[PDB]
């Protein structure tokens, strides 16, 4: 294709993607397809010759459309949101034609100048202490981007271990690295997301998963006693992972008890905040950070609340040393590559500056207090109704809920909504009990859906508890 | 604060400009006149409460981003490997962003799971690979899964091999730690490997040894025969070896036809490295270096190189899924990758395939190389001037006869006007200038053009 034929193609995209997003209600949130249902709609090999651009664009609804989740219907209130927005795809196209990367401070100077002060701007509007700010002048520290929470609490743990292990090999300089890695202990709580087991997978450091109280907590008293058995054992703690928003009920771990037992014992405090920490730009809501100066490192997912589309994560250090001895063999700007496990990265911030730019804090705040007001509006209609419970608190937009009665009654609901899917929902556990996990998604959710989609839910209780 | 109605004019505005931008890059300067900290005086302090006018935004772009930014779509970049954008690129991701799915499952988004799926099987049977690396074939264990660097990939790879080895190794000592029996392994490339081997092993804590190579800087089967013998004799266990197609350096091609066979009789995990000259492979008449290639476990190279699709973009293919799932859970992508989450990168990646179509893309590589044997022939009409490494592809390396302060002077005087952009490598003591055929749509014209930057720099130099 020519430039000139770009230019009208542009346009028919973005009309294509406004009506799309535009009318996103109208589709059915969950594809009715089977495993394997594409292979048989494409050709077995490559066109030789160019296909047209009316055959590769009739190809979006043909045979793309039918197989998506539609992840900004405000009907999808499955997992945790993961939101796009008309500033952030804006901001995607110019970095896109662009298409520098930002290994090096000289491979593309601007890459990593605007998101060393872009990442400044963040921390400050999450209320992180001025330790996390590149630009401090006591500052050791600094954010970030990387692509996804996983990774960036699996850098932190290559990091703990690495620097536990520095620091355990001037007094053992013949012990192999591998063979001190094996007496670590890393820690969470039994509510973290499936990250942090597959972060100690990949690194081969064992780690203890610990209780939590009534509220799906992790608190110090549970810590305090792991460490105390675990070094009885020969068994060295290096890093703690406290999670503020939990997957399953959006419980928050009790950092202003375990941040002192860090520091004392000496554990590398990392904190995931994926989801909630976008509610962190709320004065309102940052009671669950109290603690956060004990963090040695802090996550959170702009590409799930903050309507920055997929990939931008968030991660800052105290100690951007200890993270760039992780990743070089040897220990007002930065190289990037030294603080992630790639070498090449991209000029993801483009998209996140255009989001907080085009909407300013005071808009992002309201997005964040009226999903949560969503949810609130939400978990007054199941608490309403006594057919229902609801097991764990709502703080932000996640409500979770069953019908009261055995686990059955739960599950035929969910399979009666899974028919016409007009919601998306996936079940979750609480120790004995199957929930229905309500996330409020979508920055254009009104009362009128919540109050649909609850009737919805209602209408598949009626027809389970009626028989 | 953005309504539909504003996306649409601004979306228009950005196509328009990106269109304009791409088209016009030559008159850029490549390299940007900054120094470091320059942005931070140039931006507020803090974000802004009430929105920035899209005027502003906009304008924002020439006034204070694009004065920093080093213009990699230009044909005077000639630094590192290329990065190449594309028109069909953009407007798949543009596509992909809007949808904003997640793939770490089927369930999750079926369409971002089987559209890759199905693009990369394409992409196998393009490049000229083992049909065991398809999902679709009778026999195959394996398959292709979009990653966002080599750098991973390779990464992933050792994973897999050194997950593996513990779980062979537990079966005769069941009291041994995973991170003790880990402790044994060792690893090898060639010592013209990208800097991702060695950052490989750092991470994992898995030994790695460099091999010496031959006068063509490939690893041949020699050095792993006597490193593998060594080796097991001090007591260590080789896991793994990475064999490089098209290393940074100087574009050497590591010797697969003998490494192959050596990998698979000492079961070493054979992990291909082909960040840059994979989509050569998209050429039958390149696909000499890939001889041995059915002996590879698993094989990267990156589109978002030299295939005009924009990064992030790597292909990663295995022939044994079931290892790679090991190493990950204690079809559903999440299994073969470091993270959960994932996105729909396979969009772009099937609008640039279907856009220009295999044809068009083989005369973008066979082009973009007959303007680097273009090059090649200027340098080696002038006696000023040597050529110490074979020019396959896109990369020419040659430097000044005489000391490296020369060269070193040439790259110093050319990085005053930074009207093309090169960068300093060495092979042994030889100070080296590397030069990549970037653009697709470089022309004689500009090769001649930046060729007589060099050549005026030189004159100057031979004259101080
Ligand atoms: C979503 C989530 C993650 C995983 O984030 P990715 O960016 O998908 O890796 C981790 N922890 C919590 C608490 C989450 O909600
Ligand atoms: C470019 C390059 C890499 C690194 O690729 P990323 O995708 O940036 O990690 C690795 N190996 C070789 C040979 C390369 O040319």
């Amino acid at each position: 294709m020519e430039p000139e034929e770009y230019r009208e193609r542009g346009r028919e995209m973005v009309d294509y993607i406004c009506q799309y997003l535009s009318t996103v209600r109208e589709r059915r949130v969950t594809p009715d397809v089977q495993p394997g249902y594409l292979r048989a709609q494409l050709p077995e090999s490559a066109p030789e010759d160019p296909d047209s651009w009316d055959s590769i664009f009739g190809d979006i609804e043909r045979i793309i459309m039918p197989g998506v989740v539609h992840w900004q219907s405000p009907h999808m209130h499955a997992y945790y949101p993961a939101l796009t927005s008309w500033p952030s795809l804006l901001g995607d196209m110019l970095a896109d034609a662009i298409n520098c990367l930002g290994f090096t401070w000289a491979s593309s100077p601007a890459c990593t100048e605007l998101e060393m002060n872009v990442m400044d701007w963040l921390a400050k509007m999450l209320g992180l202490p001025e330790h996390f700010l590149h630009h401090h002048p006591s500052s050791q520290g600094g954010g970030v981007l990387q692509s996804t929470v996983s990774e960036s609490t699996l850098i932190a743990l290559l990091a703990a271990r690495k620097n536990k292990i520095l620091e355990m090999k001037t007094s053992e300089p013949d012990a192999d690295e591998s063979s001190l890695n094996a007496r670590l202990v890393a820690y969470a709580s039994d509510q973290a997301h499936s990250s942090v087991e597959k972060a100690g997978l990949i690194s081969l450091v064992k780690m203890k998963f610990l209780p939590v109280d009534d509220n799906f907590s992790l608190r110090g008293e549970a810590l305090q006693k792991a460490i105390e058995e675990d070094k009885q054992r020969g068994l060295v703690p290096v890093f703690v992972c406290a999670t503020l928003g939990t997957t399953g009920v959006c419980a928050f771990d009790c950092l202003s008890e375990l941040g002192p037992i860090c520091a004392r014992e000496g554990l590398w405090l990392h904190i995931d905040a994926a989801y909630a920490g976008t509610a962190f730009l709320c004065p309102e809501f940052r009671g669950f950070l109290k603690g956060i100066e004990y963090a040695d490192s802090f996550t959170f997912n702009p590409s799930k609340w903050m309507m920055v589309h997929f990939d931008c994560t968030g991660f800052w250090v105290k100690d951007k040393y200890k993270l760039q001895q992780t990743f070089s063999v040897n220990p007002v700007a930065t190289d990037f590559m030294h603080w992630q496990i790639p070498l090449s990265r991209r000029f993801r911030s483009v998209k996140l500056w255009f989001v907080i730019r085009s909407f300013g804090v005071k808009n992002l705040q309201a997005h964040v207090r009226h999903g949560t007001e969503m949810a609130k509006y939400f978990e007054s209609l199941v608490r309403n109704d006594p057919s229902f419970e609801i097991p764990a608190k709502r703080h932000l937009g996640l409500v979770v809920f069953r019908l009261k009665g055995p686990n059955s009654l739960t599950e035929n609901v969910l399979k009666e909504i899974a028919k016409a899917g007009r919601l998306f929902l996936i079940p979750a556990t609480i120790q004995d009990k199957l929930i229905i996990r309500f996330t409020v998604t979508s920055q254009f959710t009104t009362r009128d859906d919540i109050l649909r989609d609850w009737n919805l839910i209602r209408d598949a209780a009626t027809l389970i508890l009626s028989q």
